[PDB]
């Protein structure tokens, strides 16, 4: 008897304890249905996926420098000194059933981490969902990325190896020793000696598997909290104000859609870890300080930092018998990019005068400084990402490495300036075709006009008409307006039978019948509640 | 403008939200102020120390058992082939600055810890704190005292010591190829080969820096959470009653006390790190299987187990072809004491018959079943303990190590009854002895009856008074009877000068008739709430 059964350990918990409102208050909790509000939900399932991973692969990772020979399974590499962190991951790859595909789908799951945080960074400074409320939000969340960022770093840098170990002795620590005042002071103690120091692994193996990805469940538990209690802003639309959620409630719909969501990014990174190969250790030999590529890239949210690196132009200050290296440069950039990010939401405040608590985001459209300066961003970001890589698109695409690093370098004043101006005007063109169709109607099929030969597109208009052809425009309400007649009522009943055979007409009649009625009752709803709470 | 500062710190707080109402409700929380009620917080506060200390540890230790000459600082082990988690122990002991207190105080936090869980156990135990509305309470916290004991195992095994190592040998190894049919599996799967298995340390170190503190963090956090939302219980009293909650609001009284009973303990940690050696395993060798010693004891919490497996009567069966060791016994007997401790509290009700929704305590006296059960318990809890310390009990006190196991193993059947005979009898006693106080006041000094030589001890009676001497006996009501009139509003007012000097008797007075003032007004108080509740 399952309903005697959940009846009573309903009765149960509510004797126990007593979570009947609170639970009811969670249930009921609307959340609106936009999809552009499930990229922190990409994010938040790839980071459970990566804690999933993590815990397996620590119980096989032994992170250490203590040399060892291989004498494994893997044959290209037996006899060749390694430490005892390759050894393991090598073990994990090769000899342990599954520890090939978990590893990769951890690594696939970090880099979906890195790029569902950057997606979600992206749709909230363009929607402007930090200001005045969920600012704290929004600097908390630039927190997590740079420690998902440094995260990730640490994570493929773990497994001692010759493409994660070069990368390590670049930035950890050419850019650590080169600080003016204190770089080798911070080098040292963070190397616990010079730099293959005995002690960098484990310390490193500490901060990812513990202290990092503990900061980082802390914070994105503050973050889902203040979500949560600091209701979800939306979109402007019909029954959508400043002091309400329109969407659906938390239990029957967003419940379910959010686990099959999550089923299905997870389905994602399983099949990337299968089909697709990532770090494979085994081809990258032990790291060893002589031996070197000619890749040497960092994973594609350190590859900005890389690209910094690479284009800035060599520029280093000698003061009284001392060096400032180009390390600083790029230190105090990354730091620049960092302040700047964590800062955006009261520079925006301070500079516009917005200090009103906004619930409705604004479409980024219409903020076209704000666009325009997100879009600048974003092409710097690519610009540094694309020059971190130089290398192997001058490799493949037939371009002199000079001229890629000088292309960079140049863009990355230029490209940042282009995209800015056409970002800003296309942000007001399409203002501007909000308006049109605001004021003309969609657009349709032309028309050749009875008497004389005048062409006309026969429109048709969004609101009340006047009494002559030409509609009463509309005025502007922050929402997407409908552009083709595609997506109004207007072609949209095909024979509901099936691919192959129709059904009988009368149970065709009795579904079009029915779904047209709830179209209505839906519109007629929404209508009704915009006109009360308006009214 | 520290005042205006605030003022506006906590208007942007409430205007980005809106905490008032919940922050309101957590400051007005009550929590009763019995003292038996903090042992609880200790053990919060020892696992907090245990955190700051451990990550202080995992930023120098290495878990790997690659074999590696010492060649440090320390002459006593200078060449001898160790581990490197042997070696990094030695480092963070001698080679860091504080590394040795750092390690000593996280060992200390940890004895703490595993002590005050013991004491919260006895005082929820017989304070009857587990019954209907938190036996889920009783169960995730008898969880935790697995997880912390085990936890613990796995700590003092991270530095692979000879100790330690032959602990592990013993317990982990020699137990786990005990078992039946998966025994020798699960020994494979557990060292990833024989015993000595080059991924045993590491699997601990993962499984004790990461995977066990994370659940043991869930599961303080599901007790805390409980404890605040299922208001604490309290011991019967004044104006307590099944329904309310007396004591002191969590912002001005019980927060300050509880900060600061979390920085004497944090002393009391710190203190014992210094001046009292805990585990020098300097002076124990690395581990070897050849190598023994005496001693050969796990902590105090584990060292009850020990117990069990030397006192148990080395009873093995022989199958068709096959062996079930003596190890399996105390396999067996740990799965028992931990599913009986588990489920104490629905064995209790069923026993029992008591479904009933208990806010109110139990003296451990007024529950003398329950009382006798947890003394028997406790007592074979220290007769394991001491029997697994025999060995160093015969070698100080000089009882034959034979006369010490067979002390053990008569005791173990003995000791419990005995307990439970002596537990019972004195808490009725106890009750007998508040019911004399009840029924004939507290007693004081003889005095010689005037006409006649009686003598009489001059009771004083706690309630009214019949119009002849004996009073009208009061009813029992759950709450300790005051059986000194030491405690009693009698000899209580010395000079409230100084301890060298006195003070101006008009200050004295105003102070005596102040305070008293204050106590009668406290006592006016909770008499017309108590007769408000029911009169
Ligand atoms: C970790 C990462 C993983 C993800 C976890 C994050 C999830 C967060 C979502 C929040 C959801 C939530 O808390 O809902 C609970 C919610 C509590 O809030 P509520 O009920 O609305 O109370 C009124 C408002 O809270 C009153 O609030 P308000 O609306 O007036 O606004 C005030 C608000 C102001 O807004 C804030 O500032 C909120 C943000 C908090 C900041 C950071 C705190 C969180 C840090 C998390 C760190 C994790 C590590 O302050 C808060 O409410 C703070 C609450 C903090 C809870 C955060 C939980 C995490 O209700 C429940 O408790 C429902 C669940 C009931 C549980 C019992 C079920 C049966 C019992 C069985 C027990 C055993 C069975 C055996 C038999
Ligand atoms: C980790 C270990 C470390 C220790 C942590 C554990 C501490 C637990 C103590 C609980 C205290 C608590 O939650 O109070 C919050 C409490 C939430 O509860 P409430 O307000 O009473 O709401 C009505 C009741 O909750 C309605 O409840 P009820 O009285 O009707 O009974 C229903 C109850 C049923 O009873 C239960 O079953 C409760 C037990 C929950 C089971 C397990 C959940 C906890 C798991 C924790 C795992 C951690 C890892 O269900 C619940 O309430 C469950 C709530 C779950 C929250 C647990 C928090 C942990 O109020 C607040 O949120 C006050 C804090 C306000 C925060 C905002 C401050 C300013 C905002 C600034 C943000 C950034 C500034 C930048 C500018
Ligand atoms: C720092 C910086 C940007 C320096 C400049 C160097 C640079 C990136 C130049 C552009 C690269 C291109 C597009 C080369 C082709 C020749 C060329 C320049 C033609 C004119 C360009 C132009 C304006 C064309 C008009 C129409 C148009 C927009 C065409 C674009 C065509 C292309 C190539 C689109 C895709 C862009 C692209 C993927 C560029 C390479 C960038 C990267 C990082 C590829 C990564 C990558 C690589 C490198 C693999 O080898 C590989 C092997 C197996 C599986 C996967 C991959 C993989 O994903
Ligand atoms: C399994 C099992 C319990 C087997 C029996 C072995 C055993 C514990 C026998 C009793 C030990 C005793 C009390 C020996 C003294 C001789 C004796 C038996 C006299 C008769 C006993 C009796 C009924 C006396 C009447 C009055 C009375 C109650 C006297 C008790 C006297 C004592 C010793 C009280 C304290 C109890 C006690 C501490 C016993 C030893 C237990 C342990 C584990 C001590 C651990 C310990 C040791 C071993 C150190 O060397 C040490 C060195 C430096 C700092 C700290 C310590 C330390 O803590
Ligand atoms: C060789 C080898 C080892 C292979 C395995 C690889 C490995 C190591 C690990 C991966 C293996 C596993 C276990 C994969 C599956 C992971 C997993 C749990 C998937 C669940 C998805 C699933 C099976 C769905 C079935 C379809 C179905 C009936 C769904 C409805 C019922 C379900 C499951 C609902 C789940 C709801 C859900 C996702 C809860 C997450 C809990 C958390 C952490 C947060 C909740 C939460 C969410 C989800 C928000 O979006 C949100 C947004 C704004 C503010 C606050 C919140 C918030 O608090
Ligand atoms: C990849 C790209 C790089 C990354 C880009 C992200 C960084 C933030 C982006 C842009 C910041 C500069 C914005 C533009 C600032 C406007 C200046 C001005 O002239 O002030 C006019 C305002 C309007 O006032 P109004 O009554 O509307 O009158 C209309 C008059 N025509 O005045 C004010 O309130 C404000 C005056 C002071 C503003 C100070 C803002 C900067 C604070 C320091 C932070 C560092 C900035 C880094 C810059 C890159
Ligand atoms: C571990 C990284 C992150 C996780 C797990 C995460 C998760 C989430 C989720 C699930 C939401 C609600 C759904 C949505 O708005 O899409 C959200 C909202 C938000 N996130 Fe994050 N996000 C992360 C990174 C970031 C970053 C880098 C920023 C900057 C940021 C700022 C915000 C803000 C301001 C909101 C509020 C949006 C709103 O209220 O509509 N987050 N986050
Ligand atoms: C929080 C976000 C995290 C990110 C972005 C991340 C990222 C990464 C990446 C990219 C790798 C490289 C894997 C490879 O090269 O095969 C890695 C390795 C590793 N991660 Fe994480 N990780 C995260 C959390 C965790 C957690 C929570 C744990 C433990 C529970 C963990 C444990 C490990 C281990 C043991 C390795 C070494 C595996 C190997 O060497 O192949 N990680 N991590
Ligand atoms: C990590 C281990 C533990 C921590 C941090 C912890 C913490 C606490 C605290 C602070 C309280 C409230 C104060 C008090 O009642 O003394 C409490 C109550 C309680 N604990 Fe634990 N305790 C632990 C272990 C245990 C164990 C081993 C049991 C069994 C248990 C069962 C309970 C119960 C039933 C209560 C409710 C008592 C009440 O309502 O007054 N706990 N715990
Ligand atoms: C939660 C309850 C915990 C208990 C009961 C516990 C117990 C212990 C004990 C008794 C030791 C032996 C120390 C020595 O022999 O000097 C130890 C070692 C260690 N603990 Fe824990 N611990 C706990 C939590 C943690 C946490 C959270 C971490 C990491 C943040 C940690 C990291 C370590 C490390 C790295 C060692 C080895 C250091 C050494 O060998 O000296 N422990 N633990
Ligand atoms: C850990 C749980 C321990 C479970 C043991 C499962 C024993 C399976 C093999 C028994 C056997 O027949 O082997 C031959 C036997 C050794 O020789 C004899 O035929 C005469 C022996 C007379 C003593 C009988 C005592 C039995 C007590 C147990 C039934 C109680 C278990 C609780």
């Amino acid at each position: 008897d399952f309903a005697k059964l959940a009846a009573a350990q309903g009765d149960a918990i509510d004797s126990r304890y007593h979570p009947s409102a609170a639970v009811r208050r969670q249930l009921n909790k609307v959340f609106p249905t936009h999809w552009s509000f499930l990229l922190g939900e990409i994010a938040l399932y790839s980071f459970i996926i990566l804690l999933l991973t993590g815990v397996w692969l620590t119980l096989f990772f032994d992170p250490s420098m203590a040399h060892v020979t291989y004498d494994g399974v893997y044959q290209p590499l037996r006899g060749v000194q390694m430490s005892r962190a390759y050894e393991t991951a090598l073990d994990i790859s090769f000899e342990v059933r599954g520890g090939l595909f978990v590893r990769q789908v951890h690594h696939w799951a970090a880099l979906m981490f890195a790029a569902s945080i950057m997606v979600h960074l992206a749709r909230i400074f363009f929607t402007g969902a930090f200001r005045r409320p969920r600012e704290a939000n929004w600097v908390i969340g630039s927190l997590l990325l740079i420690l998902a960022m440094f995260e990730g770093f640490f994570g493929y840098s773990l497994p001692d190896d010759l493409l994660s170990g070069t990368g390590i002795r670049a930035a950890l620590s050419g850019i650590t020793m080169g600080i003016p005042v204190i770089g080798t002071w911070m080098h040292w103690a963070l190397f616990g000696g010079d730099f293959p120091g005995e002690i960098l692994i484990p310390r490193l193996y500490a901060l990812h598997i513990l202290l990092i990805p503990g900061i980082i469940l802390a914070l994105i538990g503050a973050h889902l909290a203040l979500v949560w209690f600091q209701k979800h802003t939306q979109f402007p639309g019909p029954g959508r104000t400043e002091t309400n959620v329109v969407g659906v409630r938390v239990m029957p719909v967003f419940a379910v859609k959010s686990g099959a969501f999550f089923a299905m990014i997870t389905g994602v990174l399983g099949l990337m870890g299968g089909l697709l190969t990532i770090n494979p250790i085994w081809n990258l030999g032990p790291y060893k300080p002589s031996q070197v590529s000619a890749g040497s890239q960092p994973d594609f949210y350190m590859m900005w930092t890389d690209g910094l690196i690479r284009l800035w132009p060599a520029w280093e200050f000698y003061p009284f018998g001392h060096t400032i290296p180009q390390g600083v440069w790029v230190a105090v950039g990354m730091g620049l990019v960092f302040a700047l990010l964590i800062a955006y939401p009261f520079i925006e405040k301070k500079v516009t005068g917005d200090d009103a608590h906004h619930n409705l985001l604004q479409r980024p459209r219409d903020v076209p400084v704000r666009t325009a300066i997100g879009s600048m961003a974003i092409a710097l970001y690519l610009l540094l990402t694309f020059a971190c890589m130089n290398d192997i698109i001058a490799l493949k695409f037939h371009i002199s490495l000079n001229a890629t690093t000088w292309i960079g370098r140049i863009g990355m004043v230029v490209l940042p300036a282009i995209v800015y101006f056409v970002a800003y005007r296309w942000a007001i063109s399409l203002q501007r075709s909000d308006r049109e169709v605001l004021e003309h109607g969609v657009e349709t099929g032309i028309i050749k006009r009875l008497p004389h030969g005048a062409y006309v597109e026969l429109h048709q208009p969004l609101g009340p008409v006047d009494e002559h052809g030409h509609p009463i425009p509309l005025e502007y309400a922050g929402a997407p307006l409908p552009k083709r007649m595609n997506k109004l009522g207007s072609g949209g009943a095909p024979g509901t039978g099936s691919f192959l055979f129709p059904d009988p007409a009368v149970e065709h009649e009795a579904l079009t019948e029915a779904a047209h009625a709830s179209e209505h009752k839906s519109l007629t709803a929404l209508k009704e509640h915009q006109d009360r709470i308006h009214g």
